[PDB]
């Protein structure tokens, strides 16, 4: 009913197989059961072998050994260096007897990730004769956030309906949930919130006895795949379902209500992860976010639960007339002052940028500014402002730019990745979360190639140091095979896609210029006079938001001195973010040599030609990809080309109508 | 539970009463029963008298005689000139004996309208000692179109939920429907379509046995008040509920299906009015609208039913790049060529303007262009683009401008009103329809003063020659009393409201500039790059749609020579419609002496000050209006003032940003 995505386990030819007679499973836990089944599935499908599962090594059999450090009958130096619970070592026995592969994890979860790594090597056709691998994830929390609603809809979902809910109830078919867990575990994802951060009427009841049995059934599946389950909660629950007159976090009964709620949840789900919170709320009663988050943290504390508090807070009622108020400054001004006031099990979840997942946004100043408060970054896998899976947009390159951004919080070498992996400030709980891009569609992600974004998110979550090139390579090979043309072509498409999409959408980092509401397609003035604080200020002479300290909102001062100075200066501010930081004349000359207005025309005309090239390159792969997927993607690429033409012309015409400056190259701009 | 609107029948003082002992009802029909009950209600409430209802005149009693020409025991000359079925005569007996008032109608409906006229005179405090009145409606069809959905919502409804439906069923409480019928009948409305022209899933079933009993129950109520019931239909019904493979109007079985459907409906509702149609459809099968409308007309013909075919047809997928395509020309180019091909019981329903109920639009060229096809005009009482009942907007003055527009179809004296009343071309069926502005709100229309629009629609439908001044006077007196200050103040507010709203919204007839979707509030470029064909083409030098023959779309040629020439010339084109017909520089000098850009600034700054005056004048009436209604309206007036400020600033800033020309008077324009 649906695709296996990157876990194809395609049958190998007669010259690429392995000889194994047994799988030695040293443990019988639920996770080990799933681990063994996955190994059996992979070996059967790829190698056409069915090794017997045993609990003790056969001295003369070729085997794959699965176990933890305590199960070892010696313990070599390599695995001895393992300190992370989810870490593992994979090594081939150096002796000259039977062939033995040892997958040693610090804990059961480690064995799971180790087996998926082993299977990845097999799918990639790597030589496993002399393996010596040690892997430990950099981020403690590698999470997925679902924006699924219980009526089946998914907020900002472009890949079909929810696979969890339908008709305000849980789906009765859990097989797809198991396969989803397999996909998530294959890339190391260890945490998931199953419901929309915008908690509506029915969803508010997920923390009650009426739905907890179903939530537990789902959590049971995820647990076997090393994934902790979380629920997004309605801060007003005490009122809506608690029967209390207030939701004030300082009200004695409200505090008690949440403690009892936590206790109730843990009776159903002993290892419940905690709550994801989008915040009647704290401010409603004059309380700050520390007071609001700490109350929930205290309820979960005795049970080891975590409170994931989203920092996506700003004035959703800003006056477009007031150029002194800057939405981009909101998150930092709200949370920076609260550093050191949060309980230890509270993690502030901050979007990669200070605005709202635009094609390009500078890094949120909050990263590196709160040494005493756990932080985790939230990225959006679903392409809300990046093509909505109609346009191709491999998000990994962008995420790496964010992760590798040096905040200089503690001098050079204070990259965002070091902030969220917890090494820079010694955070007890930290990591990264991604807004799911899946749905009921057979190909899971709407656009077949968007499967690469989910896979890629997991890879970066595990190790931010992985290159975009190798992640793309891994995904393409596992999903489409090793034909050099197929690999090179699809890898190029993925690696080039983000820049291509940015080229014909919003210019030089100013963002937006999208249709209000659904957010798909060009509409330069869409939110220009709205109350959302998302303005470009384009007029007949220039464009851009002055965020400088010298003459603007002073947003640049939120960064540490090194980056603040870079953006503050009109001369040093990078072209790609120029309009986010400075208001400049259309004739302003960029580092590229292009005037701002000509840059707009250039990238929009040229971006469409690049999109046409994406389609052309794909068409050249006909015959090397199964017809179904070939046409599924071709269909989307054609949709992309046609819509790109709309983006190009709408933006070019809008700016020609305002600037009065013609295209240097005389290309077609409709009057 | 709800207000009586203009049928207050307020108790008179001791010096303004009438002496009547009997009501002589010569007939016992359902309509006569309602007529008598209404007279009893009015006299009891206003005069505190309860005359006995009899069937024969008492030679010595003061009486009110109700009957038709055949019931007369002589028949005087005046009533002898009555030719219209709904006409009536009201006259006081000239003898010196008992006081007698004769209300003589051509038919029962005539007696109903005559009684409501008599009651109107009493509410207005007119001297009825020597009455000699003769009235005949100008328009045969005086209809109301409901955009109500069966789930309770009302498309473009700003006065609450449907009073007809809820939960995909009919409401069980019909008392409000009776009071609504009373209101409609009081102003002569004789036809109504109860469901949205956009017929959805459940609504498509209104023409089936499952809902017909309920439809009939509603029709029964309206019948007693002289109102014919109509249903909007889904042209694809044969497929959706008929089980047929097509909806092609030329398919033999489709034609038969509709005939059987008509027969079925008439078994439940013997005097069913017919179908209102918004058109799978005719074009889907390569058929024209004559073929499509005639098929339905043939089904209803044997039963005397009518087909009301909406001419709101255009390319809802127009390319904004193509300046040769003009949505304004669509209706005429589509229907003009079909003149003479429609069945006699088909009436083409055309909006007052060629676009879509904007604050100001020139008259639809179709009026006066189809001598051989019945036509009726559709106006919108619900304020979709005129304030949505948040802003005050008495629509009567605008409708009179349309009705009095001389098309010169047959030389001078070919006003739109003569086209739709059927006198110019001898149309068998014609008239006017208005999109209802009512909802479940206690005050029926959301804005208390919007009650004047429904009342006013009925008055104009009855006699387009009535002045806006007298209609406003009638409504105010009946609804708020005769205090000279109250009357003068509210009348001024109503009469000035439309111009005030236009002043701060779209300029010089170009229209739109509203938020997409809900259509409320400023957004200059809202639909500027959309596929709806609603563009203003504003750039850094000028604004406007070139609809001239010389250099534009050639739309002016759709009018007859006299009007075509007026609009074609930049020098003679009226200021109020300039931007709808010409694209001009911001510096273009208007007949008023204002440059186009300064006119924009002037009306927007000044319109807000005028709105503040509306509120000020209302506040001065405190103490002379019951507190509930005083505050209900004050609340709305304050909302209007605050939103007007937004309209003013958004438009002024947009044009300053594009034109670069400052306000002549140095008023505040946000950069
Ligand atoms: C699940 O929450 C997220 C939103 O989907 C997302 O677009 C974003 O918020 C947008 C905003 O979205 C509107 C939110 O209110 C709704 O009633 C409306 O339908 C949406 O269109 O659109 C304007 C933009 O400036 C905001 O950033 O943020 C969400 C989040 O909570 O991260
Ligand atoms: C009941 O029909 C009418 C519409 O409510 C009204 O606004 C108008 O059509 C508008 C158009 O409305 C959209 C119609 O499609 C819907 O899916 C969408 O939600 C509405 O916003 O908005 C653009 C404007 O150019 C059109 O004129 O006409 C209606 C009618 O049938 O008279």
């Amino acid at each position: 009913g649906y695709e296996p995505c990157w876990l194809r386990y395609e049958r190998k030819d007669q010259y690429s197989r392995l000889r194994f007679e047994e799988i030695v499973a040293k443990r019988t836990s639920p996770i080990f059961q799933a681990v063994v089944e996955e190994l059996q599935k992979g070996l059967r499908s790829m190698m056409e072998i069915e090794p017997q599962v045993v609990q003790e090594v056969n001295e003369t059999a070729n085997s794959i050994w699965l176990g933890t450090l305590e199960d070892e009958e010696f313990e070599r130096p390599l695995e001895g260096t393992l300190v992370h619970p989810e870490g593992y070592v994979i090594r081939s026995d150096v002796d000259d007897g039977p062939f033995r592969i040892y997958i040693i994890g610090k804990t059961d979860a480690g064995v799971l990730y180790g087996v998926f790594h082993f299977l990845r090597l097999l799918q990639m056709g790597e030589n496993i004769a002399q393996l010596s691998i040690i892997e430990q994830p950099k981020n403690r929390l590698r999470m997925i956030n679902h924006w699924d609603n219980m009526d089946g809809s998914i907020e900002r979902g472009y890949a079909g309906r929810s696979i969890f809910f339908v008709d305000d109830q849980f789906v009765k078919q859990n097989q797809r949930i198991k396969d989803y867990a397999r996909l998530l575990a294959s890339v190391g994802i260890n945490a998931i919130s199953i419901n929309n951060v915008n908690v509506h009427k029915t969803e508010t009841k997920l923390i009650t006895d009426h739905f907890l049995p179903d939530v537990a059934e789902v959590a049971d599946i995820f647990r076997t795949y090393g994934i902790k389950t979380f629920l997004s909660i309605n801060y007003a629950s005490p009122i809506e379902i608690g029967g209390l007159p207030t939701a004030d976090p300082l009200d004695p009964e409200v505090r008690r209500w949440w403690k009892e709620t936590a206790k109730r949840i843990y009776q159903y789900i002993p290892d419940f992860g905690g709550f994801v919170v989008k915040a009647p709320g704290p401010f409603t009663y004059g309380r700050d976010h520390a007071e609001g988050a700490n109350m929930l943290a205290e309820a979960l504390a005795p049970f080891g639960g975590l409170v994931i508090w989203r920092c996506f807070v700003y004035n959703c009622q800003q006056d477009w007339r007031d150029r002194t108020t800057d939405r981009a400054k909101a998150a930092y001004d709200h949370f920076k002052p609260l550093d050191g006031q949060f309980r230890e099990n509270v993690i502030l979840q901050i979007k990669n940028g200070p605005m709202d997942f635009q094609v390009r946004e500078p890094v949120s100043p909050l990263f590196g500014a709160m040494p005493k408060t756990n932080q985790m970054m939230e990225v959006q896998i679903t392409q809300e402002y990046t093509g909505q899976q109609k346009h191709l947009c491999f998000l990994i390159p962008q995420w790496k730019e964010v992760l590798d951004f040096d905040t200089y919080a503690k001098g050079k070498g204070s990259e965002v990745k070091k902030v969220i992996d917890g090494s820079l400030f010694d955070y007890r709980y930290s990591g990264i979360a991604g807004v799911s891009n899946i749905g009921s569609d057979p190909n899971w992600t709407g656009h077949t190639l968007a499967q690469a974004n989910l896979y890629g998110f997991g890879r970066l979550a595990w190790n931010p140091d992985l290159s975009a090139e190798e992640i793309a390579n891994e995904w393409v090979v596992q999903t489409f095979g090793d034909d050099s043309q197929v690999v090179e072509t699809i890898s190029w498409m993925l690696l080039s896609s983000w820049r291509i999409y940015e080229n014909y959408t919003s210019p030089l980092g100013v963002g937006w210029m999208v249709n209000p509401g659904h957010h798909y397609g060009p509409n330069v003035d869409g939110y220009e006079y709205s109350h959302w604080g998302t303005y470009h200020y384009a007029d007949r002479d220039g464009i851009g938001v002055d965020r400088t300290v010298a003459t603007g909102t002073g947003y640049t001062a939120q960064y540490f001195p090194e980056n603040a100075a870079m953006y503050e200066s009109l001369d040093t501010c990078p072209d790609e973010l120029l309009l986010f930081f400075h208001h400049v004349p259309y004739t302003h000359r960029l580092h590229s040599g292009e005037t701002v207005i000509q840059h707009i025309y250039n990238t929009h005309f040229e971006g469409v030609e690049q999109a046409k090239q994406l389609r052309k390159r794909w068409e050249q792969l006909k015959g090397k990809i199964d017809e179904k997927r070939y046409h599924d993607v071709l269909e989307r690429l054609t949709i992309q080309v046609e819509h790109a033409k709309e983006w190009r012309d709408v933006i070019n015409t809008y700016f020609y109508r305002k600037s009065g400056i013609d295209d240097q190259y005389g290309r077609k701009i409709y009057r």
